[PDB]
């Protein structure tokens, strides 16, 4: 099982999105795209106590945005995941590019896809072969 | 648009549907379907204690649903990882399986794959 | 070895699962699953009269199971007989589409009949998906 | 729209192009081409007696075209009649792989049947490809 | 590791394009398509001293066009290629009679340049793999 | 539209990025990236003498860049000339896979040559991804 195989081309301005643990797999990809000549900005949207690699890719890409959401021990997890789904859709909307990549749970990908859909900019989803 | 992991609907036999963290959400319908088609699937959700979800749902959808809740975020992940390896090992160790499907972070699949591989059991990851 | 057509398990909505000839065997479990997940699938089996199979099985698995048996005319070569199944089957999908709305059309059958069924469904914007 | 099984055009050598039921239609052009490119392909059509088709066409397109017509008993459920085709298929494929050598084998038919043949083929260390 | 797997159907008039060594892999494909009933015309665009299989596919398809470009040894290869990349777009535009399917096997770069030109005429094109 | 070979960005370790003829153009960025991510990649360009390209570029992008230029012989024609490149390919690949260990080998070139190199890499048990 390998990370999402992706093409190494100069797409231009790229928005590398990483939901939850997905940011780990996006780090190297974003890093590479930047090194090849792309102006990529990564976005990590997870729970407050789960932010990771913030420093690493902050030095690897042009701009690294972290949107930490409070892990509410009150409501149930399904509710909490719905907040991330919210923050996630919001951010991507204001941010709006030549390409947008993302690796997170299918549910959040579809949600972000419906967004990016309204602006023509192509998107790439994760793939583990 | 993007869709869940496309998977074949056949009678593989005994299947271990593994879901790490949020991945369990995507596995629920798949497991549910496989069970409905005639498979004897057992789902395994390995996440952090305050993140268990759909426990009730698939508990009624499959034959057996195992939840392994785990109490910086880096060492925390290695725990979820160890428990995931440990747990999966015992499964393949205390009974036979036909197919092992998992959806979760690549790192975790790369490791889970290693253990399952040791038993000659075919695996399928979220493609 | 070769596995059945890998397909996503999502709630597409109303799905038309088409099975030409022996293809219906492979579609049975798929349709069954989609229905179980929350889809309103209707299967369509178009084969020769003496080849209808699994009629009872998926009749209980999905909301509606349509069987369109076409006679194997003994006074005609298989090429003709064959072209007849294509015909009927094409009249059926068109009849289905132009009478009810759908979200997805999945069909597993001979490449020949797939290109035909598609020539129609594309006329209604409904997305289609075949085997692999 | 839907296209036939995309396949590479190389000189594999001796190829056994298998077509079960209506699948032979899709294999005809493929076999024809492989032969034209320099391959020594032999096609095998295993269907029901009253369903043999294109026999003359590919008989002129490839080196050897084998037709194995199975009796279609309209008085048995199709599940039975299908077993026969299955059996015959495993028989002839075994009989062929037992006698002569082969560099490649390609098939296009029901998934269930592709599994059966495959398991046999894999016994004689010869690579195989199936439709997609 | 096999040649580009391609469908054997009667698309109609097909333009089989082969850049540089790519023509070797296209030869059998074109040959086959023609044999199946297609009216394919192959195009080989390479450097003058690299034309190959000219006679072979000249007999296999309806029309085989060879566009040889000179090799200037007083500049880097990136430049010489540009000429080849120019002849490509200049020839594909010319041929764009009425076609049903265009197929090409050659350096990715040119595959994109030929794509923009063809995309213009709403003609289906398939690359290699 | 058409894009370069999509490839995973992981730390495989020591990687041999092979580029035959014009294929080296497409491999350059891939190798460059893999190196940047933490891989110890060595690129190999095997083409005709008057076709070497990007030599300077990836020489600075990866740990080691090997160029094996094969002279043209206007007598053998372009048939035995290519097969003359398939020779250098197999041989160099054989020296590398034999004098060193590699975690993965990647190549982008004419399928014909991809098969050759493959039959060679299979012998030494090394994974290999194609374009």
């Amino acid at each position: 099982p390998l990370g999402t195989p992706v093409p190494m081309e100069k797409f231009g301005k790229i928005l590398a999105i990483g939901a939850y643990t997905g940011i780990v797999e996006v780090y190297p990809i974003a890093k590479a795209w930047q090194e090849i000549g792309n102006d990529v900005t990564t976005l990590h949207v997870t729970f407050e106590p789960m932010v990771i690699l913030k420093e690493e890719l902050e030095k690897a890409v042009t701009r690294h945005i972290v949107e930490p959401v409070p892990l509410n021990p009150n409501q149930d997890f399904l509710a909490n995941m719905k907040n991330v789904s919210q923050r996630l859709k919001e951010k991507v909307r204001e941010l709006l590019w030549d390409l947008v990549f993302m690796v997170g749970p299918v549910g959040d990908q579809k949600q972000v896809f419906e967004v990016v859909k309204e602006y023509g900019v192509p998107m790439k989803v994760d793939l583990h072969p």
